[PDB]
C-alpha cells in the first residue's frame, strides 16, 4: 500500500497509471479552479466517474473503485486543477 | 472485473445491461445537461407488473453527481432516465 | 438470494411497513415534483421509537447514499416531514 | 445481535451518552425546524473532543457516517447549533 | 481502536501522525472558519490533496477506505480553518 495522487488540468488533461491495484479515494478541485463543471473519466472507451464544480460540489468521495493498471484518467471538461487521490496496492 | 459505464439522455432514456454482477460506483451529469432534476431508476418486473426503483436524483446547479455504494446487481437490469435531459452517466464494475 | 427493493413515501402514504431476511438500504432521493421543503424520513420501531435517518430538500440536497444500514423486518419507514415523493431504494436479501 | 439506535441533540440537551458492545454510526441529520446555522457534533472522551460532522439546513442538511464503530461509553456533544440534530446508528452486542 | 482527531488552521497548518494504522472518517470545518476554500492534503516529497471544503458550499466530507501507516502529515494547503479531521487509530 502506497498513497497515490495526480493532478489534471487544462494543460495536462491526461494522466496514466501504468499484481498492482489502484483504489481511488477522493476527487477534489483546487481553490483556483475555474468556477465551471469539471468532469473526470477513465479511459480504456471512456467512462465518466465524477462531475465537480467549485461553487456547487468542490469534491467527491470515491468508494469501491479498484483498478488494474494500466488506466488513464482524462479531464473531459474543466480548467482544473483537479486532484485524484488513491492507494496504490 | 471490467470497468463499465453508460449514458442516458432524452434521446436514449433507457439502457438495458444484459455468474455476472454489476457493482455501481457513480452517477454524474454531463456539463451540457439541462439545469433541471434528473432521476435515474432501475426497472425490473414485479408480480407480472412493472416495478421501477429510483436510485438517484441529480441537478447540475444543486448536486452534479452521487457515489453509489453496495449496489450489486444481477443481469439483466434496465436503467431508465425517469426525468431530465441528460446526459447522465452511470459508472460501475462488471465482474464475471 | 437478493432482490432490488424500493418504496415511495408522500403526503398521502406517509408510511411504508416492510414486512432469515435483511433489508440493506442504498439511497433516498426526492421526486422532481416534490415540494421545495425539508423532507425527513425516519425508521419506526417499538421500544414507539422513531429514528431519523435522512433530511433532504430539492434545492439543497436532493438525495443521499445510505451505507451499512441493514435491517431485520419488520421495519416501518415514516415521512416525518415533507410532501414527497421520497424514494427509498435497497436490497432485500434472504 | 443488532438494534437500530438514535439520539437527538439540541440547544437544551447538548449532550447524549452511549453507556462486548459496539455502536456503528449511520447518519447525522437536522430537523426541519433547526436554526439555519452551522451545527457541529463531536465525540467526547476522557476530556478529548473530536468533531465528526458540520451541518447547516441551507447548505448540507445531513451526512452519511461510514466505518465509524465505537465502544461504549461514548458521549456525543452538540458543539454548535440549536438543533435538533439526529444521530442514527446500529447498536450491536 | 482509539478515536483520533486533529485541527488544522492558519496558525497550525500542519499536523503529523507519528503495527499502527489510521483510518480516516470525516473532515469538517469549524463554524467560525473563513468562507473560502479549504484544502487538506497528505504529505509524504509528495503532497496528495484529499479534500476541498468551503463553509457556504460543502462544510464537511466523509472519508472512506483511507487507511494510513504512520508517520503521515496532514497539511492545510488552503483556508484559514479550523478544519477538523477525525479517524480511528488502530
Amino acid at each position: 500500500s502506497l498513497i497515490w495522487g495526480c493532478e489534471l488540468n487544462e494543460q495536462n488533461k491526461t494522466f496514466e497509471f501504468k499484481e498492482h491495484q489502484l483504489a481511488l479515494r477522493t476527487v477534489c478541485l483546487g481553490d483556483k479552479a475555474k468556477d465551471e463543471f469539471h468532469i473526470v473519466e477513465i479511459v480504456t472507451k471512456s467512462v465518466p466517474i465524477a462531475t465537480l464544480k467549485p461553487s456547487i460540489l468542490p469534491m467527491a468521495t470515491m468508494v469501491g473503485i479498484e483498478l488494474t493498471p494500466p488506466v488513464t484518467f482524462r479531464l473531459k471538461a474543466g480548467s482544473g486543477p483537479l486532484y485524484i487521490s488513491g492507494q496504490h496496492v
